[PDB]
């Protein structure tokens, strides 16, 4: 697409935004994603079952109310919240930075 | 709603948009569609089934889990994945671009 200019003005920009945001906020949310999923895991279901359903939770889909094996769901619901608030704080601080 | 000023200046502005942006994110959306979707249904539901639960993926709806005559599902499920966060990165440089 370049030699389209108003395509390729639109073209470098892509490779602009992948090599300098987005990939700080890969490298904090996979460590984020870990630390819930070993967690979530040492709770008991699986390890990749859960972050599955850590990332199916992430892009709009996912139930969540009763797992298996949890000893007490009171604690599972809120760090699954804290999760999910902790994503949404990471996905605004990220697009106010490739803003700024 | 011209004759509205205060809604005039907000309608010359859809056309602006839609004159402007929106259609460049759209002539990069559907070739990231299509090679997509012809992956996907090359690995076996139709194609025009798969591009269908694509865009209902998009849109924030449709399973996910364990599709149909797959060789692999890993594959399959990574490449899912990668359409979303390619999806999620267009998204923003497409916003970031009618925010320039």
């Amino acid at each position: 697409t370049r030699g389209f200019q108003s395509m390729g003005m639109y073209s470098v920009m892509i490779q602009k935004v992948i090599l300098h945001d987005v990939l700080k906020f890969l490298f904090v949310y996979i460590v984020f994603l870990l630390g819930f999923g070993v967690a979530l895991a040492s709770l008991i279901g699986s390890f990749s079952d859960a972050v599955l359903e850590l990332f199916k939770l992430t892009i709009g889909l996912g139930d969540l109310n009763i797992q298996q094996n949890s000893k007490y769901p009171i604690l599972f619901l809120f760090l699954l919240i804290t999760y999910v608030i902790l994503t949404f704080v990471l996905l605004l601080n990220m697009l106010i930075a490739l803003m700024g």
